[PDB]
């Protein structure tokens, strides 16, 4: 759409867009197969894999960690080095706060980046490219994915048959109660419409959000809005994501 082109113009950015209405199979797409750094959006898919690997009771396993496991942003993990945290608590911290140390701890428990990639290939994701911890130039392929691949993989875990219903419920609930995305996809969606999302931010002004959006009534939409900019130290604007989401909803409604 020229509306997506206008936003790229307005915000001096590159936009990556894929949306799928699961009720009608109607699609919206702008650079849907273009690679962007996935940043923290990978945390959603990581918990997907963790849930697939553990019974719900297994999530109560206590993980002990050290101050050495702490990285750049540890909002929940910094508060519990002495007592440790359960896998369930770590998943909550990772998804709802984008706790980087929590993600690293979980990634360690599922066998590292190489193991995550293998499990993603197993669900049919041949594009998402986990390679390093955390993670996080143009245009290398690590650690990247596309808008299309991200909605496909998110839909697989949360809405389809890569997880049983009770584990599906956990993933969806954590993402519904995310604290980090109020100004992104949530801001571009109509009032009283449930949103489950996971945000991302990274170098080259990379600003991402992936989401499942429920109507009042009807089948959910799943959406990826990815973005990046020219310079390594470029700053992002959340409004780009919110506005892109409005454009997507208009083209679907
Ligand atoms: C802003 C932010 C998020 C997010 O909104 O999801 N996620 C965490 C992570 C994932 O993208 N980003 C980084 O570790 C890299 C950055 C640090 C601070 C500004 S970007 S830390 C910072």
């Amino acid at each position: 759409k020229d509306d997506f082109a206008k936003l790229e113009e307005q915000f001096d950015a590159k936009l990556g867009i894929f949306a799928l209405d699961t009720g009608t199979n109607r699609t919206v797409a702008y650079r849907p197969d273009e690679r962007f750094a996935f940043a923290s959006t990978i945390k959603a898919l990581t918990v997907g894999v963790l849930l697939q690997q553990k019974s719900i009771e297994d999530l109560n396993q206590r993980i002990t960690y050290t101050r050495d496991d702490l990285v750049n942003y540890n909002p929940i993990t910094e508060k519990h080095v002495d007592t440790g945290m359960t896998l369930k608590e770590l998943a909550d911290a990772s998804l709802r706060y984008s706790d980087n140390a929590a993600q690293n701890l979980i990634l360690k428990q599922i066998g590292g980046p190489e193991s995550l990639k293998k499990e993603l290939r197993k669900i049919g994701d041949e594009v998402t490219n986990p390679e390093r911890f955390c993670p996080e130039n143009p245009g290398e392929t690590q650690d990247t994915s596309t808008a299309r691949a991200l909605v496909t993989s998110l839909r697989a875990f949360a809405l389809e048959d890569k997880l049983p219903s009770e584990k599906r419920e956990l993933l969806i609930d954590w993402m519904k109660r995310n604290t980090t995305g109020d100004a992104l996809i949530r801001a571009g969606v109509p009032d009283g419409w449930e949103v489950a999302d996971k945000t991302g931010a990274a170098s080259y002004g990379t600003r991402n959000d992936i989401a499942i959006i429920w109507p009042p009534k009807g089948d959910p939409v799943v959406l990826a809005v990815l973005s990046s900019r020219d310079k390594k130290d470029a700053k992002y604007d959340d409004k780009l994501i919110a506005e892109a989401t409005k454009v997507v909803m208009k083209a679907l409604n």
